[PDB]
């Protein structure tokens, strides 16, 4: 179990819960056809009305911790329980207002993921753990400036031998991309992009040889 609950933008920590819609607990989303797959559910109120200004090309850290509280000292399952092998993924969607409550019907493009490396048997979850919950990635430099949601997700495949089984731990950050260019990427639907036939979602981790994370290929400029 894990929760994305804070952001750093080009080395500046924004603060616990700031510009993130933080779920009330670390309970997983398990239904890929639920609207809960978009940005989770049951947000801590009142939800932040901060929209983090981020230059296109800028470096963002999405901070995962074991619980919705963020860092509360030593915990062997902070940022996640390391037995919970799986990928880490980041997506953006262009939105009219990054504080708007309705997150349905958006078009999500993947900007980063950390899957599995067979030769080292290392998962993105392992790297996330080593990195103290820091999922660090850059915002594509060519993107159209404006308001976006930043969906960052940790998937535990520990029990993903059938569907339902995969456990999805995700939140949406609220960002305002500045500078940039004019690229408006093709995105996918949530729900929709993840299906019960995807070997990225239905996976026996004790029988993994190669692994491909679910969803579209990573967008690059
Ligand atoms: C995960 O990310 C956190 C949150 O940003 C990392 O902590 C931060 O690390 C930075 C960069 O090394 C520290 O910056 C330094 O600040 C000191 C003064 O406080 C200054 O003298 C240096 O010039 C430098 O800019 C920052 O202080 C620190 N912020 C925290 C701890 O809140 C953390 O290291 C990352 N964890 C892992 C395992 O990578
Ligand atoms: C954000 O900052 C990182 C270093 O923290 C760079 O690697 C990246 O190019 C971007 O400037
Ligand atoms: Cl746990
Ligand atoms: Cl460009």
């Amino acid at each position: 179990r894990t929760v994305f609950s804070s952001l750093t933008v080009n080395g500046v920590d924004l603060g616990q819960g700031v510009a993130v819609r933080v779920p009330s607990s670390n309970a997983p989303v398990t239904d890929i056809e639920s609207d809960d797959i978009i940005c989770n559910t049951g947000f801590i109120q009142p939800v932040s009305k901060t929209v983090a200004a981020v230059p296109a090309g800028g470096t963002v850290i999405a901070h995962f911790h074991h619980t919705s509280a963020g860092y509360v000292g030593p915990d062997p399952s902070d940022p996640l329980d390391p037995t919970n092998k799986g990928p880490v993924l980041a997506y953006l969607a262009k939105v009219p207002d990054a504080t708007q409550s309705d997150v349905t019907g958006l078009k999500w493009f993947k900007i980063w993921q950390d899957g599995y490396t067979p030769a080292t048997r290392q998962w993105g979850s392992d790297k996330l753990f080593i990195n103290g919950g820091n999922a660090t990635f850059t915002i594509p430099s060519c993107l159209q400036a404006g308001q976006y949601l930043l969906r960052v997700e940790s998937i535990s495949l520990l029990n993903a031998e059938q569907y339902p089984g995969a456990q999805f731990f995700l939140s949406c950050g609220q960002i305002n991309i500045t500078g940039g260019n004019k690229v408006q990427p093709v995105g996918v639907d949530f729900p929709g992009a993840y299906t019960s036939t995807d070997p990225g979602i239905v996976t026996d981790i004790y029988e993994v040889g190669t692994y491909t994370p679910p969803g579209p290929a990573v967008f690059s400029c």
